[PDB]
């Protein structure tokens, strides 16, 4: 049987980061532990691509041009919702969950969730402070697995050929 | 400023496992869990070596050969030690830790502490399957930032010259 | 009467730093505190050698290979060991003690120790403020007198000649 | 990947057994017990060394220039420690187990703990017998074991090459 | 038979002395007795080598210099430890008997312990009167008795020689 | 099977003697039961070689001179450590311990410990009495027979040749 799966490797691989800044003194956290585990798995830093926006609504059409270039492998969503406003938590998170989504069905590439959804703003000062549960750190984490895979998905597609 | 870290690519290392056999009904679980990480980040399979002994006390001896290969850039730890029988806790646990370290010292080489002090058997059971919690994935993952970093030490020496 | 002492000026010196990154809450606090000493007191950073690890088991190792190089002149031990794990606190913390001991009385090299055993966070950020109390600064203050003093022994070894 | 274990076959190999001859009551048991499992896992006993000492003191020396021979494989230690003497038992049991542990670092040759360790002149009956527990019977299965090991070993890097 | 002792003359003797500075109150008072003691002795005060250290911690590394001098016949181990920081008394006292003692069986020249374990400083103060317990006064002349027998160990060799 | 022990005569033989001179009421006692076995047990004494110091301290540096000469066959370790504080008790008697130990080891040179450690006087009063349990008597016999042993040893390696 052929098995695919990726390894963590960052080598070679360009990145995408969308960030809102609503609440930046939690996202400051979780931009840092995802371009940590980006480089500290060996990516370079001059190829992540990194774009701050207002609030969680433009999350989506933002990656969604960032998945359209052709030298960004995969797409890293960062945004925080904290209970602060409630039909704008139930809708938009839902929203925005499905949105990339489609994204991603439609683009053909991967794009993670690093969206911190804290019912309680004490689980968000628990992280801020010096605990590596840092969803942004293992989002990244995912999408270079992913990044890995359909660079091994397409690599297998390419070099058989 | 001159800052060396280690970054996580296992790429182009060969690393050396030592494996204690008493309890192996766990020790099975964290060579695995050694292995998974190691070439899950990047690392091939074909150079790790490894070497299994009947129980912790010959640990050291098997290491003090491993670490004196040029082609292993780096010594796995690995044993269990459950309190089974006092004498032999304390003082090898403690002729373990020593012991261990005085090659690290001595060789110039990385060696890592995948050694368990569980209390009971029970424990060891609830790891190996129950959560990730495997002290063999870490002492494998501290390694490989030690190989990189050593590397990073040795190698900014000998291109810089 | 030929009496040899050390001033505490950092100038025509490079050293070195050994860093763990276990509780960096601390951390940051102490190194932060060990470079203010070195560059206030006359040293420049541009030879500061900062390396990094993971915990403190491997602080040995490193400093080991920092001393080995020619244009190190001391080392500045930097750790935190707080009460977890009665197991490594003990054991850990004396194979510290020992193994830098040894290193410097073998390289005849200083190497200074930088290691704050506490037990409360509470206790970390007392010394962190304005107290005057960063162990590191500290620990950088000795390696400092050692270092010129070393370069007192060393330099009326070589000039009368 | 390689592994490396141990077979129990004592065919080829010649071994190292140093006895005290302080407590011989149970010592003739253990001797018995560790030519019985040299011979009868395949050895034969002309190549077994026997060497005797005053008390548990002189184990290592002795065991020092045994593996200093080119011709002996392992070195099997047989002693007894019974509580008889307080200062001498703790001091002397664990500087025995250090010294031992240094000469097979140092000489890269396996050495085997065939010490028992009892309080009681009962506990050091029971197991004297035929209960499977004559420590001498152990030690010189682990210690072939070692051999085989290491002859597998060293005996795989020579004839590789 | 062959006996060798030595006699207490300070002549023709060029001294080491390391001193800490760690609780300097007493200190001032121990190397007065100390070079007190070498001086009347015979021996001439300016081939004393005195060197200032800050704490108890870097007492050896200092002494490991001075004994490597051709022309330092003995060193004389002065600092005092006072119960300030329990820790700090157990590994660095323990550590400074260990350290200083390899050093002086590894170079083959004597140091002596010219240490006051005092846990009271009263007790410090009453035994530097003259009943001559100012320990540096007798840890002064143990180092001649050495200076002379080692001076008359290698001269009863290289002059029959 | 190869068996090597050793008789007890003393002749061909040329031993080694260091003797603490603190506590002098029992070291005369006991220097003499060494010097008795050995002539009594047809040693002559033109080939002993007594050493004196000060205290239980320098004994270590001592026989590490008597050892390395060509022409000692064996060391006699000789002090008396009374329970006079409890730093200098611990630390020196297993500083010593250890010390000499590591002595034979390295120079492969037989030292037994003739040392009569007393917690009280009393015990003092025992040991170096009219029931031939003179421990001088004792390690000076010890001494003999791993004279003869190495001898023993050496002897059948050298004229096999």
């Amino acid at each position: 049987m052929e098995i695919y799966e990726g390894k963590l490797t960052a080598e070679g691989l360009r990145f995408g980061i969308v960030a809102s800044r609503f609440n930046h003194a939690l996202v400051g956290r979780l931009v840092e532990g995802a371009i940590d585990c980006i480089v500290r798995h060996g990516g370079r830093e001059e190829d992540i691509t990194l774009v701050c926006v207002p609030g969680s609504w433009e999350i989506p059409v933002a990656a969604g041009e960032l998945a359209r270039k052709e030298d960004i492998d995969a797409v890293i969503a960062i945004g925080v919702l904290i209970e602060g406003a409630e039909p704008h938590f139930d809708y938009i998170a839902s929203e925005v969950s499905k949105g990339l989504a489609n994204l991603s069905l439609e683009l053909r590439k991967p794009i993670s969730f690093g969206d911190i959804t804290d019912d309680e703003l004490e689980e968000a000062i628990e992280c801020a402070g010096t605990e590596h549960g840092n969803k942004g750190w293992e989002a990244a984490l995912s999408a270079i697995e992913m990044a890995n895979l359909f660079k091994s998905l397409r690599l297998e597609h390419h070099h058989h050929h």
